């Protein structure tokens, strides 16, 4: 069995995820079985005890559990899905050992770091291959890849651990990859490759040998920077690929077959290939960039959240609007709005940024507003709610937002200022959104819903349930803990929101809608998780639509796409 | 693209068909025109090639004076009306127009003043407003900066109907640092 | 004594002369005499054998020899001078060691790397600190930089025996002031330091300690990114100064100053200080910046040179426009044009790049051309020559290039095409421009006219001789090795091309002028050497005032500046 290694560079952050997803992509439409492994050396868990959204996210797609947000470049671009045994923390690794040595397995003694825990991390390893995918045989070449940059403390186990598992295996049974950055300010102009050089010489100081070398820069260089590559590295001419900013995230399998670095991997593996065209699909990759560079209709889409740039709170959606946008022709055009910057103090203080992001919401047909941190920035999402069922803007929300919503219509249309979620003021007289926990079998306490979820549809005719094709039991992800008092929702039957979405026992709301207004739909699950460039999901084809009119007439021709 | 003239002609032929002479030929265009143009209207409208001035779209409204003394047309009122005139440099005062000049096409430090008005734009009913700003700014280095935003675009009926330019007029406002509203017209 | 130490980073390039430089110019008003020491690690010769116009130049300022070029930053905004004692290269080190152990100087016993190259190093601060400038006493704060980056062999030496003359002396005798570069891609946002906490890191694993935590950056930080590094530097809040990439030179000593960060030395080095306004000269640095970005006329200065943007060859060039342009309130527009592509063997491959040249060229009113690298771009200065002296455009030449204007005048005016200079090709039947050597006492072989040369005028009424004040003996810097055949000189007597510029034998012609033309003058010597922000050189003023029509009547007045 083949292994890819992808250690760390310079930075650790600029788009590490959709490099080595290249690298399967490419050879699992050949013929061949490709899995990954992620590897974070923090100490803290990757995504269970982690900030809900703060400088990261709760990836959770096909899995009992959580793992880290690095994984979703790994399975948008492949077809494949992964567990929890495929993400590995030095926290997980040092709640094993523990077990170990009080029942008695190192024969009594001491253990240290070699050859003591080199050892347990090939174990893992092998663990993972034995267990392919659901529909497959045997996995034949592995993509590994870590976080961080190079020279830590907490990547000095990883690189002595995987320097002694490619001895054990024969000299083509593993492979290198190490990613670098190519800096260069706006005040120099000459490619002055520094940063690199130090780079390479921390991964040879270890028993590594560089085999792939991946350098990310800004512009599509010369030819005198790699000449002077091939002899500071001591590697190969024609191992240096020129890597730039690209355009979007699509267009890196696109730039390794220019450049000539496919047969490579073929020669130094020593393996069979069986191609049609040229290496790998030329029939999905070079297809797909012809529906999106080409004719654009300009649909302005703004949202509301809590940073009022991109970051990395928000990664997992910016990458589903555009595999969305796609399908009919659009052009990807997002603003990120503050909320915290939308209600009465930000008037009273700083007027100059509160007027600037209403002024770029009302000229958008489309609100999809995610979930906020705690109670920063509640009352800034009421305002800009309360409007797009007034002015028949479309409204979609995604997770935690409901509960905003929900408290709105019992002000503005029914009449309870009083009413308020348990969350913010649990001191209150009309309950209307309280805690309530999940007790299964074997667990104690009060649980969170995440996990194998399944839900149950409820009434017949709604605009949701046609854009899967009219289905009766649907499966999909959750991890919000508080749900709807079935108290309460007996006022909202002679109104117009109706409650369309409910779960097994009947007494949760996820799904709900309102009547009389054109495109209204807020629910709980999260929808990008489910999305994929070969089918994107259902809930965020009927946004766009919705935003440019075009929604009444996908359903008449019977949905070719549900 | 081509300079046409053709309702020029139409208008200097009206003034000739009562008894008149036209003596100053003064066309007003958008940008400094050739040698070409001037040659037709010397013959279409039957005056002298001296007497046909060039005006095109000025800056402000003081650079009127600087333009007629290059064209060398100050001169031809006096041999028309045979006058005497005691000048002491060139023809009119230099040490005013010319000095007016170097104080607001130098340095400036960019004002941003935002007013509230009946119109979104300009018009004839605001002539008087922007031409005192500009006698203001020029003593203490300013550039004219200003925006019209309308009175009837802040109200709450504006808000629920086209809420666009509701929150745009109060963007250009909240930035600037001076408030000039004038009288509006009945309720 | 103090000693102010400036060691590398992360890059090596983005302008380390300016920052070391600000620190010695805002001592220097108050009444501390600062003196400056290069340190190369390069093996190789910093400008005796390096290349002539490539990756540098021959930075010859008051000097016997030739130093680096990164002495040019520590003697504008000063006003002291150095010699070839401050630039200390390891070539130079490995010469005298060799003569010491011959004659028997280490006791005949074998030398290493310590403490046998780290006392070594410190004698040599010794013999600089006792040698001030011509017009001083003793220094009291010296200013010790090096090239390169950080973590190189070359610079191991360097590190280990400046960490020991700290213990020699006293505590408050000696600091350290480390440069480093905060990267931010374009593509990430977010401002992720990682590369300045690696470099911090191997600083500290030698024996020194940071004591001025200095990042280059580009855009003004706020404030949780100077929290973040001074728990992982584990250094003070207030050492950390953002630094960013400015519009010019002159505003590095503006930025300390609002930070707060000019009384930490004074509370670190225990010194006194006679201060006026507050710390440094504040009717100097503010007056500057008040004639450059207020009332610009926007003149087109259009070069011609080897490379089509700015590098490390024209370093000299650009910083002696912008002196010479704030006397008389113009903006630097600056544009590069490459003399390969001027001559007609691009005409017929690529004429896109061709005309384009061309045409900035023409619209500017002034022509600065250097010189040339060996036989390569010689044939496209002769186009460009042979315009400017029929159109009445200026035109100044620095060095080199005065021979391939000379061969031009005489073909066109007089009619000599066999007449070619002996470098390109010396068997001609004419030769104009021979290589005549110098023969000096004590050297032997053809040396190279370079260092202490003083030369002779000759005419009397010469526009070049009352920008000086109409002098009769001037010493300026040399490099140029080829003279003019005094054989071939007799035919321009009867023409206008005078000499107006002789040596000391009156056998070597260096200025000339053309009778006739408004303003054509050609020279040999580098003007931008012998320039300060204090009194800018005569020959970049007369460049400037020629090409907006501002030059007769700056004789009139008297020259204000001469």
């Amino acid at each position: 069995m083949k292994y890819i290694l992808v250690t760390g560079g310079v930075i650790s952050g600029v788009g590490k995820g959709v490099i080595a997803s290249s690298f399967g992509t490419l050879l699992k439409s050949c013929g061949l079985d490709v899995t990954s492994i992620k590897i974070d050396p923090y100490i803290n868990i990757d995504a269970g005890t982690f900030s809900p959204y703060e400088h990261g996210e709760v990836y959770v797609l096909d899995d009992g559990a959580e793992v880290d947000l690095d994984l979703g470049n790994y399975e948008r671009f492949l077809d494949v899905t992964l567990h929890r045994d495929n993400n590995i923390t030095t926290g997980k690794i040092y709640k094993l050992v523990i077990e170990k040595e009080r029942t008695g397995e190192y024969l009594g003694k001491t253990v240290q770091v070699v050859p003591h825990i080199t050892d347990a991390i090939q174990e893992w390893v092998e663990r993972v291959a034995q267990t392919p995918v659901q529909g497959s045989s045997k996995p034949q070449v592995c993509i590994v890849e870590l976080g961080g940059t190079i020279g830590d403390i907490e990547g000095m186990p990883f690189v002595e651990a995987f320097r002694q598992f490619q001895f054990r295996v024969k000299r083509e049974n593993f492979c290198l990859a190490h990613v670098s950055l190519v800096p260069l300010p706006k005040a120099t102009g000459e490619p002055k490759t520094k940063p690199t050089q130090s780079s390479v010489r921390e991964l040879r100081g270890c028993g590594l040998s560089p085999d792939l070398i991946v350098c990310r820069s800004e512009k599509p260089i010369g030819l005198e920077v790699k000449e002077k590559i091939s002899n500071f590295c001591h590697v190969g001419p024609d191992q240096v690929i020129c890597i730039h900013d690209l355009n979007s995230i699509y267009h890196v399998p696109l730039l390794m077959e220019q450049n000539g670095v496919i047969e490579y991997l073929n020669e130094r593996l020593q393996l069979n290939i069986d191609m049609s065209k040229r290496t790998k699909c030329l029939q999905q990759w070079r297809d797909l960039a012809r529906r999106t560079e080409t004719v654009r209709r300009e649909v302005c889409i703004a949202v509301v959240g809590k940073y009022t740039k991109f970051t990395d709170s928000y990664a997992s959606v910016v990458k589903a609007l555009q595999h969305a946008a796609l399908a009919v022709n659009r052009k990807l055009e997002l603003v990120f709005i503050e909320s915290c910057l939308l209600e009465e103090e930000t008037l009273h203080s700083e007027p100059s940024k509160y007027h600037k992001e209403w002024q770029k919401l009302c000229d958008s047909h489309g609100i999809l507003v995610p979930g906020g941190f705690g109670s920063r920035g509640m009352e800034g999402k009421i305002r800009a709610c309360q409007w797009a069922r007034e002015n028949q803007k479309p409204l979609l929300g995604i997770c935690l937002g409901l509960q905003a919503a929900v408290i709105e219509f019992a002000r503005n249309k029914l009449g309870l200022k009083d009413a308020n979620t348990t969350e913010i003021d649990p001191n209150t007289a009309n309950a209307l959104v309280i805690d309530m926990p999940e007790h299964h079998t074997g667990q104690l306490g009060g649980t969170m819903r995440l996990g194998k979820r399944i839900t149950v549809f409820s009434d017949g005719p709604s605009v949701i349930r046609q854009l899967y094709g009219n289905p009766k039991s649907v499966q999909e992800r959750h991890r919000h803990r508080y749900e709807v008092n079935p108290k309460y929702v007996h006022l909202l039957e002679e109104q117009g929101m109706r409650f369309v979405g409910t779960d097994v026992d009947k007494t949760r709301m996820e799904i709900i809608e309102l009547s009389g207004h054109p495109y209204f739909v807020a629910t709980q699950y999260h929808p990008e998780y489910l999305s994929r460039p070969l089918k994107p999901s259902p809930p965020f084809l009927g946004l766009i639509l919705a935003s440019v009119d075009r929604l009444n007439q996908y359903i008449q021709r019977g949905c070719r796409l549900s």
